[PDB]
DNA sequence: CTCTATGTCGGGTGCGGAGAAAGAGGTAATGAAATGG
DNA sequence: GCCATTTCATTACCTCTTTCTCCGCACCCGACATAGA
């Protein structure tokens, strides 16, 4: 059961208040799939409060405090939660003999002081006196690591019971989000839905562009900056924009400046069009990649195609995006625009990626100039972000693609536990069949 | 003649990148107190 | 209670990311003029 105001994933990807979910919607499965509800399951209670941990620190100006994912559910919600399976040998010595010994993580029981018998994950020691010899202790070690496949285990607990775990277990539990795997085609449909018709190439190409738009774009005009000497790059340019069937009037004269004209009439004389009867302009609008004067990255692209998903950050990587990889691929894009900020890491989630935000306050220096307060959006994520990077242009950015199939496991995330006052609490239940859990709609994996 | 899209100009500031610090969990290593026979 | 492990939070480091931060000038954006319409 959830407090008040907690945010749900509807199985069509739209976004409702626990308060407002009725019986028969459909709520997000971490599968993708829908997770019919039966049961609206009300009440009071004692709340209690999640928040994941960070290295963020900043604190204690009203400097924005993260995007930290979070939610409150009633003392008796289930976490799904997950526990690395770990085991470590030790020599010590105590009442006179030493003896070797076997710390482990294993899923035992015990008593809640309510009496309840509770299933969870205990640390456990098995030893002997150094006399035997090394041989039994380093057979469970491997009688353990060869026990089960996963390196975690993947169980429930209430949060009320949480304390319960000892202090090494409890630190090393967290809780997991799951990639917005789901699919709309509100991009593909909207392109199809207009006067326009181009190829295949389409949705990516225009994809691409819009990418790149946000980031280099100019905010009145579909035309855009890059760096005169990314070659590569300059070539993607032209050849999506000549798919779409446009043209790029290249100007590096005294870093390069590009626009992306439509072949149409050019006028009287040549005064070329650029807006005007241009799939890119014809959708900035189109889509909302212009909100009320400003850009912006809409919501409606978290939920939709991920090879668009991944496209689009494509673009928007190959201009605002410094990419490194010397210990794990990662990428960095850098803003100023709320709007930007959210919208992208909305949509870098939907992926399975780990992002993290950190804001830059404002300043006024020895130029006696007004910053602003800036953003660097931070990305990491193996093959996920990978299988993004395989799709750009840029020299320093392009990466080749990942194997194949790779998976979009969900990532876990370490918090922390509140004890709220009791107050009104809704929950939904799902149908038995199910796995009983659904996405909430910060991404984070929760069950009913 | 008025109302929009395209160039185009000048000023103040966005962001580019990297290196480093500051957290966060994992490990041993302890000190001892609780369990079972 | 003697024995012989176990259980457990805390301690001092130990490894690994990910948060921070630094700063000037080439470039981004608001401002303006002018071909369309």
């Amino acid at each position: 059961c959830f407090a008040k105001g907690t945010n749900v994933l509807m199985a069509d990807g739209s976004i409702e208040c626990i308060e407002n979910i009725e019986v028969g919607n459909k709520v997000m499965g971490k599968d993708g799939r829908p997770r019919e509800v039966i049961k609206l399951p009300r009440g009071r209670e004692t709340m209690y409060s999640v928040v994941q941990k960070s290295q963020h620190r900043a604190h204690k100006s009203s400097r924005e405090v993260p995007e930290l994912l979070k939610f409150t559910c009633n003392a008796t919600h289930e976490l799904v939660v997950r526990t690395p399976r770990s085991v470590r040998r030790l020599s010590r010595t105590i009442k006179g003999v030493e003896y070797f010994e076997v710390i482990t993580f294993e899923m035992g029981q015990k008593k809640a002081p309510d009496g309840r018998i509770v299933e969870l994950v205990k640390e456990v020691s098995k030893s002997y006196p150094i006399s035997e010899g090394p041989e039994r202790a380093n057979e469970l070690v491997e009688s353990y690591r060869k026990a089960s496949n996963k390196a975690y285990f993947e169980w429930t607990i209430e949060a009320r019971d949480l304390s319960l775990l000892g202090s090494h277990v409890r630190k090393a539990t967290y809780q997991t989000y799951a990639p917005i795997l789901y699919e709309n085609d509100h991009f593909f449909d909207y392109m199809q839905k207009s006067k326009f018709h181009l190829t295949i190439e389409g949705p990516k190409v225009l994809a691409y562009l819009l990418g790149l738009w946000i980031g280099d774009g100019l905010s009145d005009r579909a035309t855009f900056s890059v760096d005169s000497r990314d070659t590569s790059l300059m070539e993607r340019v032209t050849e999506y924009a000549e798919k779409l069937n446009l043209c790029a009037e290249y100007k590096d004269r005294k870093a390069k400046t590009v626009n992306l004209y439509s072949k149409v009439v050019r006028g009287n004389g040549i005064r070329n069009n650029l807006n005007t009867e241009n799939p890119l302009w014809d959708a900035i609008v189109g889509l909302g990649f212009l909100k009320d004067g400003v850009k912006n990255i809409p919501s409606f692209l978290s939920t939709d195609n991920i090879g668009t998903r991944e496209t689009f950050l494509a673009g928007l990587i190959d201009s605002d995006g410094y990419v490194t990889d010397e210990h794990g691929i990662k990428a960095t894009i850098k803003t100023i625009h709320t709007s930007v900020r959210d919208g992208l890491v909305s949509l870098a989630r939907s992926l399975g990626l780990v992002v993290s935000v950190n804001a830059e306050p404002a300043k006024v220096d020895m130029n006696g100039t007004k910053h602003k307060i800036s953003y660097a959006i931070y990305m990491s994520g193996g093959d996920v972000l990978l299988n993004v990077l395989s799709k750009c242009a840029g020299s320093k950015k392009f990466r080749p693609a990942p194997a194949a199939a790779f998976a979009r496991e969900c990532r876990g995330f370490y918090f922390e536990l509140q004890e709220l006052k009791e107050d009104d609490y809704y929950g939904i239940t799902l149908s038995d069949d199910s796995d009983h859990q659904f996405l909430l709609a910060n991404q984070v994996v929760v069950h009913n």
